């Protein structure tokens, strides 16, 4: 039987008995996805050239997300990659939800048409506080529902929830997106890595030994295959797809990596665990690391369980 | 003045005093571009999954059809293909193209960008039409460029006006051109190859690597970026400039893509463009082809890039 | 604050503490009647006519697979269904929908505009559900409406709460919530009938005819507008004002028009929107259905008008 | 084999040697018409109503239209049912060609979500003067090319030429006109007549008596059908597909009727009669009138042969 996200949702919401708050922010957060999708394949730009005689696209997707969200009623509080500050959900739209969320990630090199995405985590306000920034700084652990919006060779919208992670393809015919890959799980061990290999002379010695035995394997076995796109969402999606591993990890001048924590790492962190994958910073699990600010970085290898765990022993004979 | 690419290319084509056989040709593999777009972001897919109760091949189809209804073409490679088609006589046209329909496909399983590739030639011998025909070096092109499905659609048109760019508007179907008579850059800052072959490059490849990471004159290393689709790959180095790089390797021994339909093709964008293109023996474009799917290595892009490459190769013979 | 047709049910939903059935039954509708416009729209026309080398029936099958895989419906009455469609056991939900797919498609040929009717009824009986469970009065009706694909598309949605109209934007298949607890002008200018059947009229019908174009208060006469499609000649009678008629006649004693999927859904649209909706001598939602494919007159929209042409037709005892 | 608009005119072209200019203004005229569908079927509306947090219609279409021409290179002068005043095309894009449109016809109910169309009427430049408004002055005898697009349930162009009647359905999905019916030809005779019967008490006696005909014949044989959209596009494009006649007549109120000759009635009557069918004033051809004022009336009736001609009888017996 045909599936859509939208009834996807409500189904796994009248299981549970849940009041709907949740499907209502989901099915918000999926409108702004649709329209960000279809800005991002530049329908209508025939008339910015003139054919009949505004915004940047990063901060269209922004203003989408956050009208879709703000006006859900399943809000409160909502951190964005394009806000210096959390905003506060005035107090007659207030629902219980904390969004956290990059409305376009990769577009600075959305020149050239590289895959981009949407990248979201949704926690449960968890004091009766007024709400505040410090809403936002829970850990990973604490997710309710996270996920991305592909915008790739086709949009694809990656759901992950305690049931699991579902993905759902958007039909631009008809605007819906069609349940194409249920439960989908990861790998256990890949063939494929992915960083970007051109800094390497600022590699942590852990980070250079563990490439280098994938390109040289000790063994018969064939080297990994590289991969890298550059926009994150692109490539933890191959990585999900394909398996394999995906680092964008610390060195000594970037100890704390590049790579946002709330709205970046943490997301993509609980679609792998949910998966059946791994996302550590190299110390410890990507979503035990509990946040004191909203921008804060974040190191992440995350990808098959076998590859991350062999990354983590490599790590662990240069500390 | 808002331009689209079925009027720029009725106004060469009119300038020109041409017979409009070109345009036919091309404003039909326009419409079947704009149709693998619509396939390959997937409308209709509710259809396929019960809302009422492969692409490769679809945009084969869809190429091979409509050139061959152009009235325009005579002799047709395609990657899916394993011989030549011919076009049958009363359809029969001055022009070969040379074509990848859904170059990157084996990875769309990941939704990674994916494009079309072509290269057109005027028929060249007068011998009755034959798989021969396509067989000529790239510097015989009449016009070649790329269809890439990436976050847009954007359609890439080389002749020798020079290269000019048009994005796909999926509200009207139109090809709206943005971007004229472009130019890449001298030298970029990002290089492009799988250093997952690093155990089997050669010394000059090598080198070249390890000066883009560590910099003999204390410049700042480049990036790398290799998202494994060359339309994209290559597209991204046509805008920011930088190298891209696909030698030969144990898999691989004459290298890895396709001479007539990949690297011809993108090797003459990089040169209409202002930049270079080389098997590291020669000009791809130089090359004269035996076999319709034979493979070549190439490095292609900005011209300071590929010529510091060359010094290196020079430095190992 | 924008609003869309799915959050905006939800809400209403939500304030009154529903089980959520009726909601994925709208959801469910909205996604077949997003694929009927695009079929209607003829989007993939270019594939059955040979670029890579039935509407009404496709339709139907939209509207029943989405409803049957609902799980909130256990009977479907539909115009293309001989007998009522059973809802198979472990998909069985607690409503009734009779719905007419694709209203007006005899005269598609001519692309007249063309629309899909519902309304909606809550089972009747814990006994096995039948075909009887739609033969239930207009009364009883829970929502109805009707999407209208005209020049654009619009869903017009009918519950306790009003009347609401939703337009499809195709760019990003969403319903946006256009215009709000709509009420229909007390007076109108427009009467649409097919003057065709003259000849045929109830001498009340030819009276209130002839009082349009010769009226005897020296106002100005009333525009005429038949488009013969019921959604299109329906929707413009909500937004303009005026009256439509289908009447009895001594060949059609009970007109031409479906009680149940043509003539209850329109007739409670107009009545939430403060008109009228009559069969001459009874409101069309008091007809106690027999037969799921039977007959109605009608005539509806304006009170003002509708109770005029009510005055005519008690004059003629 | 499948044939698109642009494909078909260009082999046209072709086999007669034309210089190229009449196919870059149809060419041109086609990328008008697919933006004004796009913009008549309510694409991008969701940004009108805030879901990020402007011209009307017919503005909007007449601003394609004559933009498009304009930058085709093709034409000199161009008058539309928008502008009072002719447009003189600047000299450095002036063409050979003279167009006369109604780029949004019947746009006045499209509240209703009524069918729209445009319509065009495609003449050569006749005299050796500098261009002015009153090269527009031709009859429609002079037409090189006539059509029109109705924006109905679905979008389609019908276009006229020497060669007959074509028409072509626009596929959203990729943005082409299909050939979907060669060399179209009218019935001889209908059964459905077009035209506002509200207006019965205003008729001319003429009208009044062919009216009575159709719902009373004499011969007890069946009455025709009635069908009036009120948008001439769509009723003009029924009598075309099924026969019969639209009528638009003159009365003693408005003497000229009130549909426009050079933008309404010719491009009609034109392709009516490469279709076989007829086109009168009530006292001449449509396509003979010549023309005084751009903006000038005319009457119309129009369709199948055998009911034009039933109704010209019955106008006789008026005299
Ligand atoms: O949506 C609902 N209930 C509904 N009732 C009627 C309709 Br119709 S939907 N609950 S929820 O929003 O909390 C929710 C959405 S997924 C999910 C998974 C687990 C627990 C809860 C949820
Ligand atoms: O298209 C035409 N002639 C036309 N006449 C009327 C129309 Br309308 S198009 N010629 S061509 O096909 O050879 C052509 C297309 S680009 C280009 C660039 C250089 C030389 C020739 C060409
Ligand atoms: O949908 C719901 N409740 C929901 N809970 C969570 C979510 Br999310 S929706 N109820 S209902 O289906 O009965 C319904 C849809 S409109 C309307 C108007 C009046 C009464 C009921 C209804
Ligand atoms: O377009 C062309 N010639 C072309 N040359 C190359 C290409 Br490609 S098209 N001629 S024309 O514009 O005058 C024209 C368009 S339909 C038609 C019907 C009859 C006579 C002329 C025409």
């Amino acid at each position: 039987d045909v599936n859509t996200l939208t009834r996807f949702v409500m189904e796994e919401g009248r299981k549970a008995r849940g009041t709907g708050e949740l499907t209502q922010l989901l099915n918000s957060l999926c409108t702004a996805v649709k329209a960000i999708s279809s800005a991002v394949r530049k329908a209508g730009i025939a008339h910015l050239y003139g054919i009949a005689g505004v915004k940047k696209l990063d901060v269209l997707s922004n203003d989408l997300v956050m009208n879709m969200l703000k006006s859900s009623f399943a809000t409160c509080v909502l951190v964005s990659e394009e806000d210096k500050h959390a905003i506060i959900v005035e107090p007659e739209k207030r629902g219980k939800y904390v969004v956290c969320f990059d409305p376009l990630d990769g577009s600075s090199n959305i020149d050239c048409l590289v895959s981009v995405g949407t990248i979201f985590g949704i926690y449960r306000k968890k004091s009766t506080d007024e709400p505040s920034e410090k809403d936002a700084l829970q850990p990973g652990r604490n997710l309710v529902a996270a996920g991305y919006a592909l915008y790739g060779s086709a949009t694809m919208l990656v759901l992950a929830m305690d049931c699991g992670v579902n993905c759902f393809m958007l039909d631009p015919a008809i605007g819906e997106f069609i349940l194409v890959d249920k439960d989908v799980k990861i790998k256990k061990k890949g063939k494929i890595y992915s960083l970007n290999e051109g800094y390497a002379k600022d590699f942590d010695p852990a980070v250079t030994e563990y490439i280098q035995r994938k390109k040289f394997p000790p063994d018969n076995s064939a080297p990994y295959g590289a991969r890298y796109v550059g926009s994150m969402v692109a490539d933890v999606h191959r990585t999900l797809v394909y398996g394999g591993i995906f680092l964008y990890p610390a060195n000594k001048k970037s100890p704390n990596g590049k790579l946002r924590l709330l709205y970046e790492c943490n997301p993509m962190a609980y679609v792998m665990e949910k998966a059946g994958g791994m996302a550590t910073t190299g110390k410890e699990a990507v979503l035990d690391v509990i946040p004191t600010d909203i921008h804060q970085r974040a190191p992440v290898i995350l990808g098959s369980p076998d590859d991350v765990l062999e990354f983590l022993k490599v790590y662990e004979k240069h500390s």
